[PDB]
DNA sequence: GAACATGTCTAAGCATGCTG
DNA sequence: GAACATGTCTAAGCATGCTG
């Protein structure tokens, strides 16, 4: 069985779609967040209909390149050795009860929350990620794209939806942003 | 009984058919992978109708010169010095129901992986192939043109379907592709 | 007592110095050498009168700027992880009797072989040294530019000679040593 | 102690020279040797003064370039596979007392056979010399220039004598002196 | 926020055993 | 013996965390 977890778009019976809302930015043109090492990045969570109690939203990073995919994502030598554990690359921060699990066959890491409705009134529920490597961390993800797939899941483990995302963590969001936007309009 | 494994295409019952989505490039053309060295190699597999459950994927160069067909295919001694067995030219990565088999009477290695349906939504079913020596070294494939056999068999080993395509595993892809389809226009 | 050691050159009664013989190259009027990480870089010792039997050569690196003087130069963690203890970042090849010191006052690293004269009919004796970071590199010396301090030691512990060079261990030295002279000649 | 050989020459008391008599040609303009892979390459030793009874030949490959002046120099695993050790790069031919010596304190490998003078009326002794890699083979030389050095030893061991010659092993002699000559005069 | 940093990438040219 | 082969080298430009 495949060790590469899916990245395909699977927004399913319940309508689950991604939302981003500088330390961070998101542009839509590339679908790619852009955000700064070790700094809170939040990710909206919307759905069509109620998932069912018990739902949970794993995140989990793959690199984007197909020479690469194979690759488990990991936090590099160095921020490693400065509750999660430190080989995690993402965590949730905020949230009292986080999972962070190490898949015993895959070897993949990933890291996993409740769904929990947003409150009466409200619109959407708001997950808090960190990243805590620079994309460009020798050792780590040494300069190599990821995306990071979020999937909604039953408490059966059933897949009800999932989405995904590319990251950049740069020490500067903005200006890496508009380079590629602008390579995107040039020589896309 | 012949001890050459056919490479003759027999798209079969099921429709069977390769897609091939730089460290990789795919001449449609010359219907050959130009790819380095243990880098990874997706490959696409294409089917009609669903195979039954317990069916498998194997792998197996062969030799394309008339000359060097009845050789096996092997890694050469440098690789092999420094799961997958040394002397196999061909890896699966990101599979963790990977087999080697080296046959007992034709001597020639091929790697195996079960049939994985696409996932519900999906298109198609992606190999991570993995190439361990350049076409051109020494005491190996010693700039021997090979092809990859790519057979789908159900779990009695009846043949269900088998496609295949060129091979050159060497330094610049972009630049040999290049050179290839120009030499077919030109002098073909 | 202080645990920084002496940089000061004490060339001595035996007219101790240094000699430099791309992967590296000398400048003389910067005193300091620009190689590659994990590549050897030969250094040549002269004297005007033999030490006597029993002379050891000592290599020590500290950080050249006063605010990171007192800081111990290390491996980073990522070179680490992938003889020597792997916290060291001076190594020495070829030798048969190399020691490598982790202070356990100080804890500097330094790496000791003896003081072999010329064979009868030389001039000078050759040590392999061989840097195992870049000085770019995180979580090890992260930029800062260091000196080797290579010492001569009779085997009473006694100070020969002493003489220091400065490093810069990086990808490009040919590019990064006409950087800094050129450097020098129009600002410094 | 070192485990690099000395290289300096040092013709000694005994006035020793070496003389070179296409498979094979010598170009003095750069005092290198350029021969093919396995085919016997005569060294001629000159002598000013008889060496003593026991007198011993030893030869012994180290590369010429300083980043590689550490590594031991090997026959490449290729054609180590197909009374000398496999792994021995230089082979005598035609000599009944040849010996083979792999050091046990610095892993180089060495070639020995007796000194003997020339027959009554001769003038010089000839050693059959065999290379068994090109330089440029994978996992040997990789294309790293070499010096052979020959050493004309007493039965004691003391060193009578040492001269050396860089190799290129190579499938076109004297197509690749008449470059390097060229390359000399044009750039050197 | 603009400029510097510095390991890496890229394309043209060199390499060197092999082919015609 | 001249031309082809094909992994490697080289220099200019790109990279991206850091400095001013
Ligand atoms: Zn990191
Ligand atoms: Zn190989
Ligand atoms: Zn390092
Ligand atoms: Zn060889």
């Amino acid at each position: 069985s495949s060790s590469v977890p899916s990245q395909k778009t699977y927004q399913g019976s319940y309508g689950f779609r991604l939302g981003f809302l500088v330390t961070c930015t998101y542009s839509p043109a590339l679908n790619k967040m852009f955000c700064q090492l070790a700094k809170t990045c939040p990710v909206q969570l919307w759905v069509d209909s109620t998932p069912p109690p018990g739902t949970r939203v794993r995140a989990m990073a793959i690199y984007k390149q197909s020479q690469h995919m194979t690759e488990v994502v990991r936090r590099c030598p160095h921020h490693e050795r400065c509750l999660a554990p430190p080989q995690h690359l993402i965590r949730v921060e905020g949230n009292l009860r986080v999972e962070y699990l190490d898949d015993r066959n895959t070897f993949r890491h990933s890291v996993v929350v409740p769904y929990e409705p947003p409150e009466v009134g409200s619109d959407c529920t708001t997950i808090h990620y960190n990243y805590m490597c620079n994309s460009s961390c020798m050792g780590g993800m040494n300069r190599r794209p990821i995306l990071t797939i979020i999937t909604l899941e039953d408490s059966s483990g059933n897949l009800l939806g999932r989405n995904s995302f590319e990251v950049r963590v740069c020490a500067c969001p903005g200006r890496d942003r508009r380079t590629e936007e602008e390579n995107l309009r040039k020589k896309g």
